[PDB]
DNA sequence: TTGTCTTCAACTGCTTTCGCGATGCATGCATGCATGCATGC
């Protein structure tokens, strides 16, 4: 009843989305007529948008004014009509099922079986009771029996990493045996970080733009590790080295890598350097609420 | 107008003997991920 952790599916779900992309650009296409293949797919679903610390939304000021019906049931029914026949046409090569699946999903009405709920087979439904077995025992605090759940995972030749936060906190309240922690995040960001589609992102992700996950988890746990002392010029170096250099963010863990060196012009030229970041970081992103409140520390710091 | 030595000044050649010693721009194969097509049961 959870996500899973591999790669969808094969099978039938690509006729489907054929249909189902292919109809919507039919009745689309004839929409504004009157307001006057994968690839199908990709067009389609192309030609859209694809006192705390909080990445602010784009809130609603400048955007925009009001509609006014237009869409009556005699009219609707129009646009509905020609399209729906074009596809009776693959409809007649798509199997029973999907026949019945563009019926209905084209009535409006939506499915009550998953992809997961109806992809069967011996194998993957131990895959669901593992990983089932992972989520529960992690939210157990049953570190031990997890850690063994994440092993025989990950063992297994399907899952893609896409559990990291799964080792990331689980190896975390493991000190017992493992390398571990840092071990695993900074081991993500070194593999993958380089060249070296669906079924992705936010969590896992590729180079060229930006990557959560890895990235920032130990970009701030080693200066974690650094609230361990009281390293840091270390963090900074190969935080130093950038670029993607439009992560923003990163621009402030390399600022509080310069306030935790300042905890003598030494010491100066470490309050002149975060000075530097805090506003190269004013890039844009968005964050410290004032900047006054790092810079009265930072005053604390003058004396 | 015209003779010509007059003058300055545009071209132009060499230099002690031996060994150790190309740039840019279009074409296409290369890599990787995702749809399609062919073999088999």
């Amino acid at each position: 009843m959870f996500e899973v952790p591999i790669t969808l599916t094969n099978r039938k779900f690509a006729q489907r989305r054929k249909l189902k992309y292919q109809y919507i650009n039919y009745i689309s296409r004839r929409f504004d007529r009157i307001s006057k293949q994968q690839k199908k797919r990709r067009r389609e679903r192309h030609w859209r948008s694809v006192s705390f610390e909080i990445w602010r939304t784009v809130s609603s000021q400048n955007k925009q004014p009001i509609n006014k019906q237009k869409m009556t049931y005699h009219n609707f029914k129009k646009i509905e009509k020609i399209p729906l026949r074009k596809m009776e046409i693959p409809l007649l090569h798509c199997t029973k099922e999907n026949k019945l699946y563009f019926q209905s999903i084209s009535r409006g009405l939506e499915p009550l079986k998953t992809s997961t709920s109806e992809v069967r087979n011996y194998r993957t439904r131990h895959i669901v009771t593992l990983t089932d077995l992972l989520h529960l025992n992690v939210s157990r605090h049953n570190w031990s029996l997890a850690y063994k759940i994440f092993a025989t995972l990950i063992r297994i030749p399907g899952v893609q990493i896409k559990s990291l936060w799964g080792i990331g906190v689980e190896i975390l309240d493991n000190l017992s045996n493992s390398s571990s922690g840092l071990d695993f995040l900074q081991w993500m960001c070194q593999i993958y970080s380089s060249k070296s589609r669906s079924i992705v992102p936010p969590f896992q992700t590729g180079s060229r733009t930006h990557t959560a996950k890895f990235a920032i988890t130990y970009l701030w746990s080693s200066l974690i590790n650094c609230q361990k002392s009281m390293l840091i010029d270390k963090i900074s170096e190969w935080v130093l080295t950038p670029p993607f250099m439009e992560d923003a963010e990163v621009w402030f863990i390399y600022a509080s890598c310069h306030l935790l060196k300042a905890d003598i012009n030494q010491v100066i030229k470490h309050i002149h350097y975060v000075r530097t970041f805090l506003k190269i970081c004013l890039d844009k992103g968005g964050f410290a609420v004032p900047s006054r409140l790092i810079e009265n520390q930072l005053k604390s710091f003058e004396s």
